[PDB]
């Protein structure tokens, strides 16, 4: 885990900001190669934090999940993790309106992938949200950000509780009850946005507000272009009932399968 802040070298330059710190990019000399590092750096519960999610990505290794390199105790607290070159995934879409149906399919799928290993894991995610999906490159996505993950308990499925409300189920809202299935909510609206190049969802619209319409059993319109096998799987994640709502393994199936229509429609 612990790391030697003499083989670390920072850039100046941020990549991000917020409350917690900053997140910059940097190089981390390995057992002989040097590995290009992104390192969230931070601003006495904030340490207790950074070190929670730490422990939450020692447990997990999976292709589509960003790996932790280490922690390190310098000038901050400080945790290197592999570099995602081309940032989280709604930005990028923002700016590259050209992404194909095709190629959004396959990234959602590479994400349902991730999810359907943190379930079997038995870990919640808790804000998965396109801004929490990193590119490698245009054809290869990674989950980030595990500082609301929890690990669950060994007898139950489901995790009791500011919150990114419009990608929360209602039973997290009802009832603050997040599981695997709850994330399959947030994947939904995932979907939604990047099926949108990256719009926020509910756009106008107070978290209250989203809360009433979801009640009455309404949601967001399928997304110009959008295949209307996505919108339907969207849909599907947005089950109200948390029993009949897809897991992550008939989610990542529904999207592979399509995935693979749409490959051989491509060859034809
Ligand atoms: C290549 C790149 C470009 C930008 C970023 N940006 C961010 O990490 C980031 C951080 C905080 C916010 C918070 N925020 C303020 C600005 N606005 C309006 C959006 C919300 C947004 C983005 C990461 C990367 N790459 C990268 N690669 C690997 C890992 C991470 C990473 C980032 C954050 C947490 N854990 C891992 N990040």
């Amino acid at each position: 885990v612990y790391l030697d802040r003499k083989l670390l070298t920072l850039e100046d330059k941020e990549l991000g900001s917020g409350n917690f710190g900053t997140v910059k990019k940097g190089y981390y000399q390995m057992k002989k190669v040097v590995k290009t590092v992104a390192v969230k750096i931070l601003k006495p519960a904030l340490k207790d934090e950074l070190l929670a999610e730490a422990n939450v990505m020692q447990q997990l290794d999976n292709p589509y999940i960003v790996r932790m390199i280490g922690i390190c105790e310098a000038e901050s607290w400080m945790l290197v993790m592999e570099m995602a070159e081309l940032g989280p995934l709604n930005k990028y879409l923002q700016q590259n309106r050209h992404v194909k149906d095709k190629n959004i399919i396959e990234l959602v799928h590479q994400v349902s992938m991730g999810m359907k290993y943190l379930e079997e894991s038995n870990f919640v995610h808790r804000d998965l949200a396109a801004r929490n999906v990193l590119l490698v490159t245009q054809h290869y996505a990674k989950i980030s950000d595990f500082g609301l993950s929890k690990a669950l308990r060994a007898d139950e499925n489901y995790y009791k509780a500011k919150w990114p409300v419009k990608w929360y189920a209602p039973e997290c809202i009802n009832y603050y009850k997040f599981s695997s299935k709850s994330d399959v909510w947030s994947f939904g609206v995932l979907m939604w946005e990047a099926f949108s190049y990256g719009q926020k969802p509910y756009r106008g619209m107070k978290g209250s507000e989203v809360t009433a319409m979801l009640e009455k059993g309404e949601r967001m319109g399928c997304p110009a272009g959008c295949p209307r096998e996505m919108y339907d799987l969207m849909n599907l994640c947005w089950t109200y009932d948390v029993e009949n709502r897809p897991g992550f393994a008939a989610v990542e199936l529904r999207l592979r399968n399509y995935y693979y229509d749409v490959v051989n429609e491509g060859h034809h």
